[PDB]
DNA sequence: CCGACATCGCATCAGC
DNA sequence: GCTGATGCGG
DNA sequence: GTCGG
């Protein structure tokens, strides 16, 4: 929060750039300068100061310096102005409705939450849940829930099969006090990146958590990513849980720890690092880490046994999962 | 100046 | 049906 | 919008 004004005006215009100019490289060069600027520890006191950080060019430590003095940015405050911007806004708030579509809804009138509610029928399975679930989505989850709905998905998988190893990354597994969802990372020996042995693998625990009415909706489902919503149980006349958002990935079991750094997160960290790996000559993604060909082809997977491993072949020391929130 | 900017699963579509 | 491109999520 | 070469 040291520099919380900053930051919120490069994410709002962040937003602005991926949703309405559907510009998703200024949207990420904002996220950047504001990950950049989140970090530093220091109370920005000029543009100046700002543009020494990486990420931070001419453009935004002009909009720096014009914030410091007036306390806002005449650009977002127009573009919070206009109804077309506005609309189309608020409308990617809804899960399933991206910048395509909220800009086609608008130019059907379709613009208000109310509007999207008598016009179920002009949207897809995905949209639907997202709509429902609209104001519960918008809530962030508790670490001490992020526990109880642990124990309840570690639990109810061992039930299944006891050799299912299930990790809750993403925030969480970054020791964030709250999270905007659950993310399971799931394995079982029968699936590796040499066989799949066994079919399913999946579908039997997504099966095994609705039984128990813990996984009440499907946003979209594969052999390999579920997509969906959850909710704790309420005891007597206590009033309900909200409903919470949950992915769940089933990754070889011998790509763990490619896939747990994945998983981890944060998506900024993931885009850095990735970034990194290709300037020393490397390409990471959620199963393995390979050396780039002087072709620029990727060569075959080099071995992993730890998460440190994919540090050090990158050059990078290691960073415990809560230093990766970028 | 100018190309690169991380990576990929599932849903939906158009074209054949 | 298939594939490949696009959207949206990650 | 930013950066390296
Ligand atoms: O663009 C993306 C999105 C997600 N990810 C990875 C990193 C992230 O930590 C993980 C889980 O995705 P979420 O959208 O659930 N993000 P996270 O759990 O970090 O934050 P939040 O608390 O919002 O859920 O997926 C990427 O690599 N790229
Ligand atoms: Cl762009
Ligand atoms: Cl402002
Ligand atoms: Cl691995
Ligand atoms: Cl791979
Ligand atoms: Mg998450
Ligand atoms: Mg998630
Ligand atoms: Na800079
Ligand atoms: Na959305």
């Amino acid at each position: 929060t040291l520099n919380g004004g900053i930051t919120d005006m490069l994410t709002e215009l962040a937003n602005f750039e991926k949703n309405v100019s559907q510009a998703i490289h200024k949207y990420n060069a904002y996220r950047k300068a504001a990950s950049v600027i989140a970090k530093y520890p220091h109370k920005i006191k000029s543009g100046a100061e700002a543009k020494k950080l990486p990420g931070v060019g001419t453009k935004i430590a002009e909009k720096i310096d014009e914030f410091l003095a007036t306390g806002k940015l005449r650009k977002l405050e127009k573009i919070r102005q206009d109804d077309t911007s506005s609309s189309i806004n608020f409308l990617t708030r809804v899960s399933g409705i991206g910048p395509s579509a909220a800009r086609k809804f608008v130019d059907e009138g379709i613009k208000t939450l109310e509007d999207l509610r008598k016009n179920e029928d002009k949207l897809n399975h995905h949209q639907r849940i997202g709509l429902k679930y609209f104001g519960d989505f918008e809530k962030r989850i508790p670490r001490e829930e992020m526990l109880q709905m642990q124990d309840i998905v570690l639990n109810e998988v061992k039930k299944v099969d006891s050799e299912y190893i299930a990790t809750v990354c993403g925030s969480f597994r970054r020791g964030a006090e709250s999270s905007g969802d659950m993310d399971v990372l799931l394995t079982h020996p029968s699936f590796t990146s040499e066989s799949t042995k066994q079919p399913k693998l999946l579908h039997q625990v997504v099966e095994q958590l609705q039984k128990v009415h813990f996984i009440t909706d499907t946003l979209s489902k594969g052999e390999t990513k579920f997509m969906g919503v959850c909710q704790l149980p309420s005891k007597n006349d206590e009033k309900e849980y909200p409903h919470r958002r949950i992915d769940i990935r089933l990754i070889p079991k011998d790509q763990y720890y490619c896939g747990v750094l994945y998983f981890t997160g944060s998506d900024i960290f993931n885009k850095n690092m990735r970034a990194h790996a290709l300037e020393k000559g490397f390409t990471i993604n959620e199963y393995t880490i390979r050396p780039l060909g002087v072709t620029g082809v990727a060569g075959e997977p080099l071995p992993v046994d730890s998460e440190k491993d994919i540090f050090d072949y990158i050059q990078w020391k290691y960073r415990e999962p809560k230093d990766r929130s970028e």
